RNA sequence: CCUUCGAAGAGUCGCUAAGUGGGUGGUCCAUCUAAAGCUAAUAGUCGAUCCUAAGAGAUGGGGAAGCUCCGUUUCAAAGGCCUGAUUUUAUGCAGGCC
């Protein structure tokens, strides 16, 4: 039926949720690093 | 040749030791240095093959001089599977289930 062969890449699964999770993880890591940095002045 | 030094085998000898100590002999003396070691002279289709039954019997462990025996899940690290942007001082696997 007059077709043309090609290669197709399927969409990655759960990319947006992974992106949001990574953004949240980065924010949490920054915040906890700040917490521990200013918590070490009372040693 | 001179001078300054100069260790010695323990559950062993005899319950369990000693360092001019100790072992063995002789009617005080004689002789050796244990408890370490080496050294020559006609079938895809019928059966088996598969499964478990009573039971037998490895592994783990224990006994016995040993040929071997007991014990069958027992104070055994007895193995499979899944998830993840690649795992935050920068690319040396983290978590979970039975």
């Amino acid at each position: 039926l007059n077709s043309n062969p090609e290669i197709l890449l399927r969409k990655r699964r759960n990319a947006d949720r992974t992106r949001i999770e990574r953004q949240e993880l980065a924010k949490k890591k920054r915040e906890e690093q700040i917490k521990k940095k200013r918590s070490n002045k009372n040693k």
